[PDB]
RNA sequence: AAGAUGAGACGCGUUUUAGAGCUAGAAAUAGCAAGUUAAAAUAAGGCUAGUCCGUUAUCAACUUGAAAAAGUGGCACCGAGUCGGUGCUU
DNA sequence: TTGTACTGTAGCGTCTCATC
DNA sequence: ACAGTACAA
């Protein structure tokens, strides 16, 4: 009748258990199917659910991210494309096809292999003509001569491509720039301002740096490039040229941030600086040629040639970085001679610098604005189309999805949030007038933002809300804002005015929500008629942060009891914080419970995560037709120490089973404060029904490195008409899940229709296409007339019962594991971990020397284990030589101390471990690797298919198929 | 303090192609010159065709069910190489 | 021509927004 | 876990 359930929640884990009263885990007999001649089953009502962790969604996120990413700036390129094919169509119409073709072989392209002119002698004068991209931008700039609409096209392509970042929020001209002392202006209206800067920053710092400077009538009378005009202190205040100036000294000190000399007279000082970048490249080169031809010749063919060995062939051709290429370098200009120059731009790393480099990411957006603005300026009056619609392009570089917006969807996404007001395709000159950005805006806020506990159909208040800051006032009274809106009303008594004080709410509502100027002021339109203009301007400035945690016993309310203070199984699970590791536990631990419920008759049982786990799962004997106890390690290690079987995760996966009955056993002894030596036997059972999850794996198709071209058949065609042999591709694809197949196959030359059996693996990406038709799916892959109600579906940890009690574990459709766990006596454990680890179970009074000297005897066990190994790895591992490798480095080593030979026992029941083969070492060496790669072996076993409890199967004999 | 989700952006990398290699060469190969950039893709792709979605989560098997979802399997004892048997029961 | 033994392979770094 | 090379038939 009566009986109890153990449980264990982790990462990866659920252990689970039965108990009845007197500590005993129950035997029983049980029901098999499918089409084995077995039919009655013994194990024990006891086991351990192990699965793969949970993996957190930011990688899809930064996925997601990116795709979106590529998704807009393909349009952006789109877009300029619309805009220009009418033009070049009349010079050649072919452009844009040869830009998108210029991906392909010669032969795959339907247009000339030379995709900028379409002949080899014009492309030629170009490259000549401009060594790179940003000598056009450069000479588009700067020449006020009529240039080619191809030309133009690039520039303007290669801006908006690559268009830089926006974290710059106003608009700015690039000129206005200049050297670090340009603090010179601060003072008429030294040392450069990075010796001051990378240091502690405060309120009294900036106080003792300003006047640290000389004073005078101005504020400082020298202000020797002080810190708070030109940085930022650790159209607000308006209302108050020392501005000015403080703002033009930082546009320049971040352009020297970014650019560094800007001398000759330019619109273009991004292209200026790296076409000098280009030519010191070029001048340095040339002489590092001259000095190597001169003082090292045999290097010459090492450094210039070889692109393996991380020479300047390795940093041009190879995938050498540039700290890597100087590092090499390095040591070479340091023993030969005549290199100063070379070495103080290495240590300055400016030497031989590329175009695109990782650190182009701190130039703005508006540096582009001002080169794309300048080349439309120029080229406006030569073509006409481009003044009819600069606006437009020069938009198309400005825009950008405001961050509260989100996905632009047609209410298919499950993200998005957007409003339109229209139905109309969302393009960046009509953006602000089709979407809602008011409704998109407080959507954002409000969809992210919790609803209360105790009332979930409302939102949380401000920690500010004023009708709610008069009750917070009369509740800290009877057991901020008062002091703070007395400013902006200025009276106290129109600031404790009742009546109109629910509008009230709603302005702190509004500035608590909202950030933007605009919005702000939208949202706060109406409210215009009772104040005036200068007091809301100034009101919209008063941001405010926080919410607070509520909602606007005998028969008391909450806050009565505080005057004397002393639905969807998915959703309601899955939103609570901690990792998602652990939500995967608790979701295997509540089909654990239905399990063991469905098994035994319908049979009811008698940190802050796991406060809300234990209501969440007393929410069930109400919700869904069991005492919920919070149990504590403290006893259950005591029990495990006092009653000498040790907690052991090296040896096997044994011991999490015994944990969710030993849970069980403390449970229902502490609700209860023979079965004292019931535990040890209960423990001592070799019998214990372990379930390794089974999942299909998700996640890439494959590692991502695009691998070169190549004459192998195993590269992933990247693309549909990319065909892998000439384009590359990845390698290493993930297996989704193996199919077992019966069928036959054609071999051989003179082909014989030759019935096969065999298991295939499927991959991610066709598992789509094997599931819409399994039968034309295999049909194509060769096999011949597969037999469709045999098809068996074999994911990851399919567990499969050999001869002799040998069980494997499949790993994928080429590949094993090890799937049978030994069990030594609790008395060896007991010596071992007496043992091995001193200090980290030693510290407890004398009965741990006591149980020490009841353990000295079992030295015979030294031996007795390597016994053990060699006669499992004989019945169930099978790892010839290496038997006799570990026999062998065993018997030159018997006679070292305890602890380390017990130490290193345990290091080798790495071998004997469920699940993968792992290297060990013993003493002295490491042993080489194995790797059950003989699939064939389970194509006449004996499959299992084993419950979520596992005490529910269907085995199937695979030899009695096909 | 300690971490979880979602939105907007940037810059590299990778791959293929374009950037005419020259001389001595039957040739094998040797000497020499050049090298910095661009285009395209960045999960195959999907249909509700959106400037959206595609690596998170769910999932033993079987019978129904497009799916969702529901259903499908005895007890007592003694032993224990991973569970074995006995007897009762219909 | 089809299976085993052995060693080698693996996309990445910033920035701005909101809360539990 | 899968690849690539190097051998046993």
């Amino acid at each position: 009748k009566k009986y109890s359930i153990g449980l264990d929640i982790g990462t990866n884990s659920v252990g689970w258990a039965v108990i009845t009263d007197e500590y005993k885990v129950p035997s029983k007999k049980f029901k098999v199917l499918g089409n084995t001649d077995r039919h009655s089953i013994k194990k024990n009502l006891i086991g351990a659910l192990l699965f793969d962790s949970g993996e957190t969604a930011e990688r899809t996120r930064l996925k997601r991210t990116a795709r979106r990413r590529y998704t807009r700036r393909k349009n952006r390129i789109c877009y300029l494309q619309e805009i220009f094919s009418n033009e070049m169509a009349k010079v050649d119409d072919s452009f844009f096809h040869r830009l998108e073709e210029s991906f392909l072989v010669e032969e795959d392209k339907k247009h000339e292999r030379h995709p900028i002119f379409g002949n080899i002698v014009d492309e030629v004068a170009y490259h000549e003509k401009y060594p790179t991209i940003y000598h056009l931008r450069k000479k588009l700039v700067d020449s006020t001569d009529k240039a080619d609409l191809r030309l133009i096209y690039l520039a303007l392509a290669h801006m908006i491509k690559f268009r830089g970042h926006f974290l710059i929020e106003g608009d700015l001209n690039p000129d206005n720039s200049d050297v670090d002392k340009l603090f010179i202006q601060l003072v008429q209206t030294g040392v450069d301002a990075k010796a001051i800067l990378s240091a502690r920053l405060s309120k009294s710092r900036r106080l003792e740096n300003l006047i640290a400077q000389l004073p005078g009538e101005k504020k400082n009378g020298l202000f020797g490039n002080l810190i708070a005009l030109s940085l930022g202190l650790t159209d607000d205040d308006l209302d108050n040229d020392l501005f000015l100036a403080a703002k033009n000294l930082s546009d320049a000190i971040l352009l020297s941030d970014i650019l560094r000399v800007n001398t000759e007279i330019t619109k273009a000082p991004l292209s200026a600086s790296m076409i000098k970048r280009y030519d010191e490249h070029h001048q340095d080169l040339t002489l590092l040629k001259a000095l190597v031809r001169q003082q090292l010749p045999e290097k010459y063919k090492e450094i210039f040639f070889d692109q393996s060995k991380n020479g300047y062939a390795g940093y041009i051709d190879g995938g050498a970085s540039q700290e890597e290429f100087y590092k090499f370098i390095k040591p070479i200009l340091e023993k030969m001679d005549g290199t100063e120059e070379l070495l103080v731009k290495l240590n300055r790393e400016d030497l031989l610098r590329k175009q695109r480099t990782f650190d182009n990411g701190s130039i703005p957006h508006q540096i582009h604005l001002g080169e794309l603005h300048a080349i439309l300026r120029r080229q406006e009056d030569f073509y006409p189309f481009l003044k009819d619609n600069r606006e437009k392009i020069e938009k198309i570089l400005t825009f950008r999805i405001p961050y509260y917006v989100g996905p632009l969807a047609r209410g298919n996404s499950r993200f998005a949030w957007m409003t339109r007001k229209s139905e109309e395709t969302i393009t960046p000159w009509n953006f602000e007038e089709v979407v809602d950005k008011g409704a998109s805006a407080q959507s954002f806020i409000e969809r992210m933002t919790n609803f209360d506990k105790n009332l979930p159909n409302e939102k949380v208040l401000p920690k500010h809300s004023l009708l709610y800051e008069y009750f917070t006032v009369y509740n800290e009274l009877t057991k901020g804002t008062y002091h703070d809106l007395l400013k902006i009303i200025k009276d106290k008594d129109f600031l404790d005015n009742e009546e109109n004080e629910d509008i009230l709410e709603d302005i702190v509502l509004t500035l608590t929500l909202f950030e933007d100027r605009e919005m702000i002021e939208e949202r706060l339109k109406t409210y215009a008629h009772l104040f005036d203009d200068k007091v809301m301007k100034q009101l919209k400035r008063r941001r405010y942060t926080g919410w607070g945690r509520l909602s606007r016993q005998s028969g008391k309310t909450i806050l009565d009891f505080l005057k004397s203070d002393g639905d969807s199984l998915h959703e309601h699970i899955a939103n609570l914080a901690g990792s998602p590791a652990i939500k995967k536990g608790i979701l295997q631990t509540v089909k654990v419970v239905d399990e063991l419920v469905k098994v035994m008759g319908r049979h009811k049982p008698e940190l802050v995560e796991t406060r809300q786990i234990t209501k969440h799962v007393a929410q069930i004997l109400d919700s869904r037709m069991v005492k919920v106890i919070t149990l504590k390690s403290k006893l259950v290690s005591d029990f495990r120490k006092d009653f000498q079987f040790y907690k052991v995760r090296e040896i096997n996966n044994y011991h999490h089973a015994h944990d969710a009955y030993l849970n069980a056993v403390v449970g229902t002894a502490l609700i209860k404060k023979r079965d004292f030596a019931t535990v040890r036997k209960v423990l001592s059972m070799p019998q214990v029904n372990i379930v390794k999850k089974t999942e299909v794996q998700t996640g890439g198709f494959s590692k991502e490195s695009i691998r070169p071209k190549r004459n192998s058949d195993k590269l992933i065609a990247r693309k549909k008409d990319w065909d892998p042999k000439k384009y590359g591709g990845f390698l290493w694809p993930t297996v989704a899940y193996s199919v077992l197949v019966v069928a036959k196959v054609e071999k051989g030359k003179s082909k014989k229709l030759k019935s096969v059996k065999e298991l295939l693996g499927i991959t991610i990406m066709e598992r789509s296409s094997f599931e819409k038709n399994p039968i034309d799916f295999l049909e194509a892959k060769g096999y011949k007339e597969v037999k469709k109600d045999l098809i068996i579906k074999l994911p990851k940890y399919s567990l499969f019962e050999l001869e002799n009690g040998r069980k494997r574990m499949l790993a994928s459709a080429k590949q094993l594991q090890k799937g049978n766990e030994l069990a030594l006596p609790s008395k060896y454990v007991n010596f071992l971990y007496l043992a091995s680890h001193y200090e980290k179970l030693k510290g407890s009074p004398e009965d741990n020397e006591q149980k020490q000297l009841f353990v000295e005897q079992h030295k015979h066990y030294l031996d007795e284990i390597i016994e053990q190994i060699s006669e499992f790895s004989k019945r169930v591992i099978l790892a010839d030589a290496n038997l006799d490798k570990v026999l062998s480095a065993y018997n030159k080593h018997r006679d070292k101390p305890i602890r380390e030979q017990a130490e290193n026992i345990i290091h080798l029941f790495t071998l004997t471990r469920l699940g993968a083969p792992r290297a060990f070492k013993y003493f002295d060496t490491t042993i080489d690797p194995k790797q059950y790669r003989s699939t064939k072996e389970v194509l006449d076993a004996t499959l299992i298919h084993q419950s979520i409890t596992g005490l529910y199967e269907t085995r199937i004999d695979l030899s009695q198929l096909g």
